[PDB]
């Protein structure tokens, strides 16, 4: 029927999965099928150097396995996985991520703090009512993002090391009477020092609405509703859209600071966070106070909802600008069960690489661009290892399934031997295709070509949005490019 998609984000306290189905009309909307949270607590599995321990890698692979099983249990297919502060900052993040893909198939792709905030803002957009001027705080276990925007997307994003877990360990609590109050005071000072040079970007102006996301905000909104006389957030469906004030926050924080850590776990609504909630609430209070906020609204949408919005946008955008013939290839590719988001990205990068080669003086026949696009859309159709003549279809088949030593040996019956000009074409287009499939090996959709220059008798490709795994793939798959176009160096 309609397209099913799985996305997941690996954070510092927990990991989150969203499985959803697109909405007919190519509008960019989805219907939630399933959501799942895993308490990977990666921020508790770092060493003194910030490296993720083997126990952290066991916790990460466990959650992604559960995620990949729930996605397959719904037909969602490949899970797109972004990773935020804990992996971003671990010196062994890349090796951990490649190890976890070996064990699960899913690769935790590290995104930047600025991109994290942008995608989080889009997820907030899907859950709550944004006005013309919105400031959003997203407190995780590792970092705190500030995002300012209007009714559709983020304009400004700032990411600071003020995570609830980071702050709890940064300011260890004593056993005195005011030990808690002292932790809250010193965390408030850390927030001010780091936020001061940028607070103007996010300060309240007349008409500004403030929004909070993630589990600290959701727990705090539940504790404040239960203090004012309320049932747990399970009645009323959740905390989404709940509003609280800076005074009620400060009051809850004052209560938490007077309580010892095991007493914090028995504060209603904080049951699952008794160990970080003191420093977390201090962060939220100091940050909002520095910005001049008086009231906030809590959002249950976050990173994973923004990932689904962006993915659907890229897919439907690709489909819209495509010819009807190429659209039938996509539909066919869909009926074969290929990942359309991966297919769209490989075709876009294939086109960008092809276009710059042409600008630099590479000669290609007239249908070459069309054949590259269709083989790019179909490269991962196992059943094949409308608008096209029988020649073009064999060209496309041979581009999609290219290999040095062809499985059918040349002397073996049914061997398909294309005329020489067509053999030279298939190899050249297949070299572009391999490089492009390398650039989306991690299924991020974020790789972009910046520049493709001749370098001696070779080439120099500049690229962004690329994980370490995508860069490694281009090295493994660019041998054919180097055998047809000259050696290729990648950068950035
Ligand atoms: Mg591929």
């Amino acid at each position: 029927s309609h397209m099913r998609v799985a996305v997941a984000d690996v954070g510092t306290n927990s990991s989150h999965l969203l499985i959803a189905e697109a909405l007919p009309g190519d509008a960019g909307g989805f219907r939630v099928i399933d959501t799942l949270k895993d308490r990977t607590r990666l921020g508790e599995c770092l060493d003194t150097r910030g490296e993720l321990t083997p126990e952290g890698e066991e916790r990460l692979a466990s959650a992604l396995t559960r995620f990949r099983e729930l996605a397959a249990s719904a037909g969602a297919g490949d899970v797109r996985v972004y990773a935020t502060s804990a992996l971003r900052e671990a010196p062994n993040g890349a090796e951990v991520a490649e190890r976890v893909r070996q064990r699960t198939g899913l690769y935790p792709a590290v995104i930047s703090g600025v991109r994290e905030g942008e995608l989080t803002y889009l997820g907030v957009r899907e859950a709550v009512e944004l006005g013309p001027d919105n400031v959003l705080l997203d407190l995780g276990g590792g970092s705190l993002e500030f995002v300012r925007g209007a009714e559709e997307r983020a304009a400004d994003v700032l990411s600071l090391p003020l995570g609830a877990i980071r702050m709890t360990r940064a300011f260890p609590e004593g056993d005195g009477k005011n030990a808690g109050r002292d932790v809250a005071d010193a965390v408030a000072r850390q927030v001010r020092e780091l936020l001061r040079p940028h607070a103007g970007r996010f300060a309240a102006r007349p008409g500004t609405q403030f929004f909070l996301s993630s589990g600290t905000a959701e727990a705090a909104a539940d504790a404040i509703a239960q203090r004012r006389g309320g049932r747990p957030a399970e009645a009323a469906g959740g905390v989404n859209g709940e509003r609280f004030t800076l005074t009620e926050l400060a009051d809850l924080l004052a209560h938490v600071a007077r309580l010892r850590p095991a007493q914090r776990a028995r504060v209603p609504g904080l049951e699952r966070r008794g160990d970080t909630i003191l420093a977390a609430l201090s962060v939220l209070h100091a940050a909002l106070d520095a910005l001049g906020a008086r009231e906030v609204t809590v959002s249950e949408g976050a990173l994973r909802e923004g990932m689904l919005i962006e993915e659907l946008a890229q897919v439907q955008t690709f489909s819209l600008a495509l010819s009807t013939r190429q659209r039938s290839v996509l539909a066919t590719a869909g009926r074969f069960g290929v990942n359309l988001s991966h297919a769209g990205q490989v075709a876009e990068l294939s086109r960008e690489l092809f276009d710059r080669l042409l600008a630099a003086g590479e000669t290609f026949p007239p249908p070459a661009r069309s054949l590259l696009t269709a083989a790019a859309v179909l490269h991962e159709a196992g059943q094949i290892v409308r608008g096209f003549g029988p020649q073009d279809i064999e060209l496309i088949a041979q581009i999609a399934r290219y290999h040095r030593k062809s499985l059918p040996k040349p002397s073996h019956p049914d061997y398909v031997a294309l005329a020489p000009a067509d053999r030279a074409l298939v190899a050249r287009l297949a070299g572009i295709l391999r490089v492009a499939d390398g650039l989306d090996r991690a299924h991020t959709g974020l790789a972009r070509v910046d520049d493709l220059r001749r370098q001696g008798q070779g080439w120099q490709l500049r690229v962004s949005g690329v994980t370490p795994l995508d860069l490694a793939g281009v090295g493994e798959k660019g041998d054919l490019w180097a055998r047809e176009f000259g050696p290729l160096s990648v950068q950035n």
